[PDB]
């Protein structure tokens, strides 16, 4: 009874039938005033409860909030006085309408709830939310109509409720004012990111990002200028949530394998993030619905102009509806896209952090498979592939929806003829199936080859000094080139298959459209067909994305399910009688191989210093590692009471100052720091360093000697002040004086650690009498355990062994990475295109043009065939000639794509070859100054970007440009002056492009400079896992990674937002221009010719869309070319001396050994000082000489300068009358042999490590191995010589590694040989045997020995001593011992005389 209540008519058809239309007022006084109010009411309580949940604190009284409350209150007072006037009018003995009395009460109750909502919000972080703004917008849109009819009525006649009309006008004015005041948002004393504090109208258009883009345009950006991320998007929250879900899923899925890591990391990811997958799904449906509604509005508008007897308001209503629909669709799409992209960033960050966290606790048997380079791949290429699958996920289902709905409209117009089209769709299926199943395995092969290449590259970058000392560059260059060739061969086939898929996808719709009407027997269309082809053109991108993502997900899931390390063997009982107990323990390094340590049982009380001695390969370090628990238990248990401290045999040094390394995360003191430095005799050397204590060290202690590194490690261990100390040979690199001082001042009967228990493993019998108990290990088991005197009395093996024995100047090292500032130089473009090949470009451009001309000719043929040719064989031919054009355009887009694939690969090949070749020829300063993180980043991320992203962008751009050229040519076919409307549009589109490019490019560069500190930190942690796990400093080594990941996330999020800002601008501009063009033709409704206004609209839409796409394609191209620009920098680095020069020495150049220095001077860097000065000496023919000096004197530098690693700063060195500075580097480094101080071994097999040239047979290798005392161990191995060695030679002990190095140097049989501490970790027996071997083998040679053990140096023709780079004494050892000097005192300290 609506009519009875309002005393009016529900709806009159003739009311709007007149040219002037006016809907009934009571309809508006009801439905229009119900929608807005109800929305506010039935939504209010839920938001009230939400505000109640998040009630934390009250903000200050913002002037804006007070003003808005005052305005609402005055509106409420206006409603109240209107109600009072209504009551007064009704009091005059009359019957007022029900609506006139109910309305004011409804308005009063509404304003009251608004006041509460506006107030309650004061307690929330966002003062203006979507609720009120949407309510205001709905109220304005509803009240527009009422105002229209009311004012019309007033114009017709003033005899009405003028007071009512006036109060309604002032009320509508309040509503407009309130909305205006709402979009404003105060700084709310909030200096954080303005993302949180943002009005809804200012948050749907990204108006809060204008400041960053303005400052980027004014001046180049800076890392400090990017606002920090939101609280939720930090690393810790995602890490915790994903860790919980992944652990639950892994625990659930591990039980299945028991019935037999099967299938997970897809359920866990879905379960962790399933809110974000719902909002995007909801938005996609709305976007699609608006996408299908808009064409109907356009068709109705174009049909309006067909008849000239229509009304006036139809066109304006259609234009307004079109504008509103386009705006809403744009806003929904942008939001949907941003949601998809952000979840992509969240999942990437979670994966990276989880991978790093898992890397800390992997078992040895599982860590032997994944090295540093392989894992660095998983946290770069694989994780990035997962970032790219989120954008094309919902479009899978969305495509099927749009296809089905569009097909329905065809059936409406035509009949079952369109239906038959599904048959072709059925065929499209198996073809994709066969092509995809065939292309999946190629990605796996490519991933494996990339893993191998990076594994080789990392070790190459780590071992640069030995490569140069040995001149092994070309072999490794060829080794890398072969793998690159294999990888490119694999990638080519994948590119071809992608081209075939694209061809099929592009060809199918044309034949479908042809066969739609092919069946003549049977019985805007093309517009929808074209629309329908849009969701059926980008599917190949979807297919590639999910294939790559599936392979990545498989390889990560395999990695993350690795075995842990068992710890239920080392019981930490604080309540223990002593401090160490072994109940017949037996541990093994491998899973189930032979037990390295067998049947060990011993116990040592607290405060006892015991020494562990034995032969090479006995198993001492294995025992200490078992104590740490790095081996797999087999039988027994070990009880440990207290903490532990570790001093590894291979010293590990971090990056930073010496003070930071010594502290190792501890409160700085003064009464203990000084004591530690002085006791470890690290004081004199520290004084000589350029920066003193605050001197930068480097990545692996490159800027240090061996003794300095060992003493730094010992000082750190003694400063940390733990309970149990496990020293593994800490007095090997130092000489007699320093060793005696350290033993008498740090660890011994009277030292710093006089109370803590000490367990030291040693090879020298000098400090044995001052110990408490000694143990002699043999074959992994204890042979004899007793005190010094007892063992000597036993007359056992101990007696036999003893009888045989008797910023200021140079603090800043690493320079900050230089970031190009400004535009990208055209030289980069010229270089890249030149690599692809100029001729190849010509063939493609010509082919794509043929596609366009055919497209144009095909469209012209459509135009001719339409209109019935101005009113059946001719018709049959006209219908028939469509597959010619379709097949033509398909084969043209095939040749273009196919031809491009061959080119891009050839370019990626040339670029990588040039980069590798140039990097391999840099000096040592560049290698020691920059960490390996930057080089690895350039070798992996940029190469992957060049391989993958650039082609697609470049192919896409050429399509768009030719598209406009074609569209422009078609438009200019007629209406010649129409070309003018393009110029203002061109300027408008160019302007936004020349304002967003500056910020987009600089954000890209900043991202690729903040990505390396993540790789640079993952390499120094893996190398020092035992120290970290022994010192229990694990929780500290994760906050650094979290910070380093958050820094990169900060740049990535800001980049994605900038893309959205540009789109919402370009789409708005296109909407506005399209709407403006449509209205003008509406005004000219009487001057139209043959309704030509029909197509003038269709053309405008296509033009704007292509223009918008191009302005988006060009920006991407620039940001991706930045990657090639960053690659190019490492191609023009300073080079060393020429490898081979015109000056060529004759064969057998070194017929004798007559090295003769002459006042040699050398400095390591041009900024540092001189390390060698006044060196004048002579080496006689085939003379055995020995050089001995205190640590830091420079002996290693002296023997290093013979290989031209450092250019001479004055003076010259001659070898048989031929100055060294006049020959090629490979003309000298080739003829000499040297065994470096630090033994470094490559990966692969033992044979490859012995000679990576295949120039020797097996028999000579066996003989050389016998000569180096390695026959027993090698023969006892399962595989004779094909045994694999882990990276950095972790599969062998130090003694075996040194013996292997000696055996390797024993093969080249050169003329000049130099020893550099070849017996550092070798027992005296083996030392004597190898000394006899060297004496009997290198008789016809010149040998230089650098050994701190004077036993070997005793027999030599000349003995040289060094102190600070200056030779002090020189002469025969007998003369030096006879005359009281430094050598006599050194020998007396050694106790040999
Ligand atoms: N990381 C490892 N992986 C596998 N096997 C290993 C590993 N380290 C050592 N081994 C095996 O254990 C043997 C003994 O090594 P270990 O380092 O314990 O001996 P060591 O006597 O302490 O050596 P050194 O005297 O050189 O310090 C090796 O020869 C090798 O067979
Ligand atoms: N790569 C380097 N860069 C800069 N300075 C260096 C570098 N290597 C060494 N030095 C400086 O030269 C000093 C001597 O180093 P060097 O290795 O030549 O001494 P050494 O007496 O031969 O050592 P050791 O006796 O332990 O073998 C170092 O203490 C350091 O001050
Ligand atoms: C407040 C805003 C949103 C209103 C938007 C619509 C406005 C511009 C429209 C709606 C109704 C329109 C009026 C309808 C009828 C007449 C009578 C005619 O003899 C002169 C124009 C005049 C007076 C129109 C002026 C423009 C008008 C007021
Ligand atoms: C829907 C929202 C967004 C906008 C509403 C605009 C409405 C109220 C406007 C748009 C076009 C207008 C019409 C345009 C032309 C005429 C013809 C004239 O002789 C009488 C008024 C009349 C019939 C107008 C009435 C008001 C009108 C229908
Ligand atoms: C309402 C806002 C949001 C959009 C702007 C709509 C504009 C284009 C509409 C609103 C009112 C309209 C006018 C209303 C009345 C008339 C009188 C009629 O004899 C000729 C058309 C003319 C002159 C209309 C032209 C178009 C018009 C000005
Ligand atoms: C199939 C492909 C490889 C054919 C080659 C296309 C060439 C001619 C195209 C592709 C990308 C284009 C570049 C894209 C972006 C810019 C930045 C702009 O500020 C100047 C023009 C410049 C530098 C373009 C020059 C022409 C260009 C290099
Ligand atoms: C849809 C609309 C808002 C898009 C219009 C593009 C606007 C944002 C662009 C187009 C031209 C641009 C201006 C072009 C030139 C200058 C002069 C320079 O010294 C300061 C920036 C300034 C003042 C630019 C500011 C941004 C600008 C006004
Ligand atoms: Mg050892
Ligand atoms: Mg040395």
């Amino acid at each position: 009874m609506l009519e009875k209540f309002c005393n009016s008519t529900f709806w009159n058809s003739s009311f709007l039938d007149s040219p002037e239309a006016d809907l009934p007022l009571c309809f508006e006084q009801t439905v229009l005033v119900w929608i807005p109010l109800g929305y506010l009411w039935l939504l209010a309580p839920w938001q009230l409860l939400h505000v109640y949940k998040s009630r934390t604190k009250r903000s200050s009284t913002t002037k804006l909030y007070l003003a808005k409350q005052v305005f609402v209150g005055f509106l409420l007072i206006l409603a109240a006085i209107e109600l009072a006037l209504v009551l007064t009018e009704d009091s005059g003995q009359a019957t007022v309408p029900a609506v006139r009395y109910t309305n004011p009460s409804l308005y009063l109750g509404t304003w009251l709830l608004v006041l509460l909502i506006q107030y309650s919000r004061q307690w929330c972080v966002q003062k203006n939310s979507w609720f009120l703004s949407l309510f205001w917008i709905l109220s304005i849109l509803c009240g527009t109509f009422q105002f229209q009819t009311l004012i019309r009525t007033l114009l017709q006649g003033d005899n009405s409720n003028l007071a009512y009309s006036c109060l309604f006008f002032i009320s509508y004015g309040f509503q407009i004012l309130i909305l205006i005041f709402s979009a404003f948002s105060e700084n709310n004393e909030s200096s954080n990111n303005p993302s949180s504090i943002a009005s809804f109208l200012s948050s749907i258009t990204y108006s809060w990002y204008d400041s960053i883009i303005l400052k980027g345009y004014k001046r180049p950006l800076t890392l400090e200028d990017v606002w920090e991320v939101d609280e939720e998007m930090k690393t810790k929250t995602l890490v915790s949530k994903f860790e919980t879900h992944m652990k639950r899923e892994l625990q659930k899925a591990r039980r299945a394998l028991q019935r037999r890591p099967k299938s997970w990391l897809m359920k866990a990811l879905f379960k962790t993030f399933y809110m974000v997958l719902l909002k995007s799904f909801l938005l996609k449906l709305v976007n699609d619905i608006f996408t299908f509604v808009s064409p109907q509005l356009l068709k109705l508008l174009i049909s309006f102009a067909s008849d000239r007897d229509t009304y006036l308001w139809i066109g304006y209503l259609c234009a307004i509806l079109l504008f509103t629909a386009a705006l809403i669709q744009s806003f929904c799409l942008q939001c949907y896209f941003q949601l998809c992209f952000k979840l992509g960033v969240k999942v990437r960050t979670a994966i990276m952090a989880s991978v790093y966290k898992k890397a800390l606790t992997l078992s040895n048997l599982a860590r032997k498979e994944y090295t540093v380079g392989e894992t660095v791949n998983l946290m770069s290429v694989d994780a990035q592939k997962l970032m790219d699958v989120t954008n094309f996920m919902h479009m899978l289902w969305s495509s099927v929806l749009q296809i089905v709905l569009s097909i329905f409209f065809l059936w409406r117009e035509l009949g079952p003829s369109v239906l038959a089209g599904v048959g072709v769709m059925v065929l499209v299926i198996p073809i994709n199936a066969i092509l995809s199943t065939k292309s999946k395995t190629i990605q796996v092969k490519n991933m494996k080859n990339k893993d191998k290449r990076l594994k080789i590259m990392n070790e190459i970058l780590s071992g640069i000094k030995i490569l140069k000392y040995f001149a092994w560059e070309p072999s490794f260059r060829d080794q890398v080139q072969n793998l690159r060739k294999k990888e490119l061969k694999n990638l080519l086939a994948f590119s071809q298959l992608q081209c075939v898929v694209i061809f099929v996808f592009q060809l199918t719709p044309v034949l479908v459209s042809v066969v739609t009407f092919s069946v003549y027997v049977l019985v805007t269309s093309i517009t929808l067909f074209n629309i329908l082809r849009f969701p059926l053109s980008m599917l190949p991108m979807m297919i590639s994305s999910m294939l790559q993502a599936s392979v990545s997900t498989e390889r990560l899931e395999k990695y993350l399910g690795g075995d842990d390390l068992d710890t239920s063997a080392i019981r930490h009982d604080c309540n223990f009688d002593k401090a160490m107990q072994f109940s017949e323990a037996s541990f093994t390094w491998e899973h189930d191989s032979e037990a390295t340590v067998r049947d060990v049982n011993l116990d040592i009380m607290a405060g006892q210093l015991v020494a562990v001695i034995g032969p090479v390969g006995s198993g001492k370090s294995s025992l200490i590692s078992a104590m740490l628990g790095e081996m797999e238990n087999v039988h027994g248990h070990i009880t440990i009471k207290g903490t532990t401290a570790y001093v590894p045999q291979q010293s590990w040094i971090q990056n930073g100052t010496i003070k930071d390394n010594i502290l190792f995360g501890t409160e700085f003191n003064e009464k203990r720091y000084q004591q530690v430095l002085e006791a470890c005799a690290l004081l004199p050397d520290l004084e000589m360093l350029p920066g003193g204590d605050l001197a930068e060290i480097g990545e692996k202690g490159i800027n240090l000697s061996g003794g300095q590194k060992q003493r730094i490690s010992l000082a750190r261990a003694t400063y940390q002040n733990l309970d149990i100390y496990l020293l593994d040979d800490p007095l090997s690199a130092v000489d007699a004086h320093v060793g005696k001082h350290i033993f008498n001042k740090v660890l011994g009967p009277n030292g710093l650690l006089k109370g803590k228990t000490r367990l030291l493993v040693t090879h020298s019998m000098h400090f044995l009498p001052q110990v408490d108990e000694i143990v002699v290990l043999g074959n992994g088991t204890i042979v004899e355990k007793g005190s010094y005197s007892a063992l000597l009395a036993k007359k056992g093996e101990f007696a036999k062994n003893l009888k045989t024995f008797l910023l200021v100047k140079g603090q800043k090292l690493i320079k900050k990475e230089f970031i190009e500032t400004g535009k990208v130089k055209f030289s980069i473009y010229l270089e890249y295109l030149q690599a692809i090949g100029l001729f190849s470009i010509f063939f493609i451009i010509l082919a794509f043009v043929m596609n366009s001309v055919a497209f144009i000719g095909s469209n012209l043929w459509l135009s001719a065939w339409t209109s019935d040719s101005k009113i059946a064989s001719q018709r049959d031919m006209r219908v028939g000639v469509y597959g010619a054009l379709g097949l033509a355009q398909g084969i043209f887009v095939f040749i273009a794509h196919f031809w491009s694939a061959f080119g891009f690969v050839h370019a990626s090949n040339i670029l990588h070859k040039q980069l590798l070749n140039n990097i391999l020829r840099a000096p040592m300063r560049f290698f020691d100054t920059t960490p390996t993180g930057r080089i690895v980043n350039r070798f992996a991320g940029d190469i992957s970007t060049v391989d993958d992203t650039l082609p697609q962008s470049l192919r896409s751009w050429i399509t768009c440009f030719l598209g406009i050229i074609s569209t422009l040519v078609m438009i200019c076919m007629a209406t010649p002056v129409f070309t003018i409307i393009v110029i203002p549009l061109g300027i408008i589109y160019v302007s936004v492009q020349m304002f967003y490019v500056s910020t987009s490019r600089q954000l890209r560069r900043l991202d690729s400079v903040t990505r390396s500190p993540i790789y640079s930190h993952f390499s120094e942690t893996v190398s020092g896992l035992p120290v970290i796990r022994a010192f229990e400093h694990q929780q500290r080594f994760l906050k650094h990674n979290e910070v380093r990941i958050d820094t990169n996330q900060k740049c990535v999020f800001s980049w994605i937002t900038s893309n959205r800002w540009l789109a919402i601008r370009l789409e708005l501009v296109g909407n506005l221009t399209v709407f403006f063009s449509a209205l003008m033709m509406v005004i000219y409704r009487d001057t139209l010719s043959g309704d030509t206004v029909g197509f003038v609209l269709s053309n405008a839409l296509n033009i704007t869309q292509t223009l918008n796409w191009l302005v988006r394609m060009t920006s991407e191209i620039e940001t991706n070319i930045v990657a090639v620009e960053r690659i190019t920098e490492y191609t023009k680095v300073e080079n060393e001396a020429p490898w081979v020069t015109d000056k060529r020495p004759p064969p057998d150049w070194p017929s004798k050994g007559k090295i003769q220095f002459n006042n040699y001077q050398v400095r390591y860097r041009p900024e540092l000082d001189l390390v060698l000065r006044g060196i004048t000496c002579d080496i006689g023919s085939m003379e055995k000489i020995g050089v001995v000096g205190r640590t830091g004197a420079g002996k290693s530098s002296l023997t290093n300068c013979l290989f031209r690693i450092l250019e001479a700063a004055g003076g010259q060195i001659i070898i048989d009358g031929v100055d060294i500075a006049s020959i090629g580097l490979h003309d000298l480094r080739e003829k000499l042999t040297i065994i470096p101080q630090d033994p470094i071994l490559f990966s692969g097999s033992l044979r490859m490590n012995l000679d990576p040239f295949n120039n020797y047979s097996d028999e000579e290798i066996w003989k050389a191995l016998e000569l180096a005392h390695l026959k027993s161990f090698v023969a006892s191995l399962q595989l004779g010589l094909s045994h694999e060695v882990t990276e950095a030679g972790g599969n062998l002990s130090i003694g075996q590694r040194q013996l292997l190095c000696l055996g390797r140097a024993l093969l080249r049989k050169s003329k000049i040989l130099v020893l550099d501490q070849a017996t550092a970790a070798v027992d005296l027996e083996t030392d004597n045997l190898i000394q006899t071997t060297i004496q009997n083998e290198f008789a016809h040679c010149t040998v230089i020995t650098i050994a701190h053990r004077l036993h070997t140096i005793m027999d030599s023709d000349k003995v040289m001593v060094l102190d600070n780079g200056k030779i002090i004494e020189c002469g025969s050892p007998e003369e030096l011992l006879q005359i009281p000097g430094p050598f006599y005192f050194m020998a007396k300290e050694a106790g040999i005389e």
